[PDB]
């Protein structure tokens, strides 16, 4: 996105928009610094603007979309197998003779 007004980036591929610091003319005196345009690295003083703020004819962009849901928790496992099931009874001892 093209930084805003009154707003500048000089390094490239900066995360975040920085805004143009009051300019100090010595003395403690500071005289605030206005971007010309949108997307400017340059923080002209806000008195010597060729554009003056009123002349801005930009519709202020769209406020951020909402942020995304979380991502559901770990799914259950599936039930665990069952012990092996009780031998048949054994064979009695031949009957007598
Ligand atoms: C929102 O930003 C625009 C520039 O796009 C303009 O400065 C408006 O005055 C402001 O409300
Ligand atoms: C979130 O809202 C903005 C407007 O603020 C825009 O419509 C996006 O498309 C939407 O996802
Ligand atoms: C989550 O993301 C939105 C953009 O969709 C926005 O930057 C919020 O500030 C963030 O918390
Ligand atoms: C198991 O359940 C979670 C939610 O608890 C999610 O829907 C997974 O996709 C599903 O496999
Ligand atoms: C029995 O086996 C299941 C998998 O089918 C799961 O690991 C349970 O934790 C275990 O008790
Ligand atoms: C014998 O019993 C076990 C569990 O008691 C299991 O159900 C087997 O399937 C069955 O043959
Ligand atoms: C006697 O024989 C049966 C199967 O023929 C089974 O193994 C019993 O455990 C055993 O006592
Ligand atoms: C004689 O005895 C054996 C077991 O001792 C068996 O029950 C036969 O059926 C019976 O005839």
């Amino acid at each position: 996105y093209k930084c805003p007004y009154d707003f500048f980036a000089d390094r490239p591929g900066v995360r975040q928009c920085t805004a143009c610091p009051p300019l100090d003319l010595g003395g403690g005196n500071l005289v605030e610094q206005c971007t010309e345009d949108l997307g400017s690295q340059r923080c002209k003083p806000c008195s010597l603007l060729s554009k003056p703020k009123t002349a801005r004819t930009e519709q202020s962009p769209p406020p951020p979309s909402p942020s995304p849901p979380p991502p559901p928790p770990p799914s259950p496992r599936p039930p665990s197998p069952n012990p092996p099931s009780p031998r048949p009874p054994s064979p009695a001892p031949p009957s007598p003779n």
